[PDB]
């Protein structure tokens, strides 16, 4: 009756099917239930008029057409919905009937596989703003619609990920472009609608909680190279799955299905899933950025992310502890790898050297401030395992002195406090900026030294005075 207790009850029952191997009688007991059960319950017939009176054109949306269009296979969400104000637990359900299925068959969908064909009977929903001022409930119905659509796509995506079946990898690719556009129209909605907000168990704050948490074996997406649609997999698709495999990893290293995984296991199994298929891309990127606006934004905080993942995954405080420092070995037997192979059993500093002399090279290829202190901290991070002082202290000064077309003021105090400790000698780095401090007022009304603004100054006075006092 409750849809809040139904949800929790399949969400309990999808972690008990998921985690634990008990007698696959009971299974085939429940499973000849659930599947039959989803298959009344949403799955109705493709006649494209479904039943009740809307103010909303219904139609049969987001179909793949490859299919035949001629099945009976539709889902009947729109009326549901409707005559709901069984809906709300929609995607919990599926997760459900899914793990029942991979545990019964050994992960054979053929009975599924029919089910990422069907069109959703929705609204012409592509459209915010030809509906434009008339703010009432319809608005309401129409984001927890999309809401529930991602959710819905996102569980899809969830199932079918680990599938090796060209054709089908091609449907996920349809249905992860459908995710994104139908995101953007998601966004539009709540941007124009302020504060009518579905809580179903402002970006930020949608993003983490609100939606479904995704798996890390739905990172068998990132193994597909890239189609990049300015210079001729996408990029804004890569800045979805980058976004979460960085907030998942961020929260644990430093959520409910990433905090019943191990912090030890996250880590060995990032080093499979990152290094030998986003190099492939960093390269892809490096390549972009030697040579219209909405591509360079998107492909800039890639870029960003790409350098923050390294930085977070190296950044582990188990390559302290011995036992995990086998895999940090063939990590850099890849980092090493990426520039000439062939040079196998390699000393520790031979493979640091090697990953650093790979990843300085991307200096020039930085669009954005936030890109270079990531790689500073990066390489401060595997140069302090070994002198090197000398190499963060002009890189540190190289991207103190570039352009940058705004930069924060904590991002360019953790920049210069990482170039004052690295210098040689403090003192002269101090009377050096100190003679440059003072053309700032007989230049600029921007200095001889560049990211040195009128605002920029207090974080320049307060770290040289910090750093002097240290």
């Amino acid at each position: 009756q409750s849809p809040q207790a139904s949800a929790l009850y399949y969400d309990e029952f999808a972690n008990l099917i998921q985690h634990e191997k008990l007698d696959p009688k009971a299974l085939e007991w429940v499973g000849h239930t659930i599947c039959n059960d989803f298959q009344d319950a949403f799955v109705v017939d493709s006649c494209v008029v479904p039943e009740g009176d809307f103010p909303f054109p219904v139609k049969a949306l987001y179909g793949l057409e490859e299919y035949d269009t001629q099945d009976g296979i539709a889902i009947n969400l729109l009326p549901l919905l409707f005559s709901q104000d069984s809906p709300l637990c929609l995607a919990p359900y599926f997760r459900l009937l899914r793990l029942c299925v991979e545990r019964q068959h050994n992960g054979n969908l053929e009975e599924i596989d029919g089910l990422l064909d069907c069109p959703i009977f929705l609204t012409d929903l592509e459209p915010g703003e030809k509906l434009e001022s008339m703010s009432a409930k319809e608005r309401s119905f129409m984001c927890s619609l999309i809401f529930l659509t991602l959710n819905w796509f996102r569980e899809i995506v969830n199932a079918f990920c680990q599938e090796t079946s060209p054709e089908m990898k091609g449907k996920v690719l349809t249905r992860l472009k459908h995710i994104v556009e139908l995101q953007i129209i998601l966004e539009k909605y709540l941007a124009v609608t302020p504060d009518y907000v579905p809580p179903l168990g402002l970006l930020l704050h949608n993003s983490h909680a609100f939606f479904r948490e995704l798996d890390i074996e739905v990172f068998s997406i990132l193994h597909c190279g890239l189609v990049t649609k300015f210079i001729l997999l996408g990029p804004p698709e890569l800045l979805f799955l980058l976004e979460d495999l960085s907030q998942k990893l961020e929260s644990m290293l430093t959520f409910s299905h990433l905090q019943q995984r191990s912090a030890q296991e996250i880590v060995h199994c990032v080093f499979q899933l990152l290094t030998p298929m986003c190099n492939h891309l960093e390269n892809i990127h490096n390549y972009f950025q030697c040579l219209k606006v909405q591509e360079y934004h998107i492909m800039s905080s890639c870029y960003q992310r790409l350098l923050q993942i390294f930085h977070g995954l190296f950044a582990w405080s188990g390559f302290s502890q011995p036992e995990n420092q086998n895999l940090l070995y063939s990590a850099l037997h890849v980092l090493s790898s990426r520039l000439k192979q062939g040079e196998h059993s390699q000393p520790l500093e031979e493979l640091l050297s090697q990953s650093v002399h790979y990843l300085q090279n991307f200096h020039q290829s930085i669009p954005s401030f936030q890109c270079a202190l990531y790689l500073i901290r990066l390489l401060m991070v595997i140069l302090e395992k070994s002198q090197n002082k000398e190499k963060i202290a002009s890189l540190a000064r190289q991207f103190l002195c570039r352009v940058w077309p705004n930069i924060s003021n904590d991002q360019l105090h953790a920049l210069l406090c990482i170039y004052l400790e690295h210098t040689e000698s403090i003192l002269k780095a101090i009377e050096e900026i100190a003679g440059v401090g003072v053309p700032e007022l007989i230049n600029s009304p921007s200095s001889t030294f560049p990211t040195l603004t009128r605002h920029t100054f207090v974080v320049f006075f307060r770290v040289m005075m910090a750093e002097l006092e240290k």
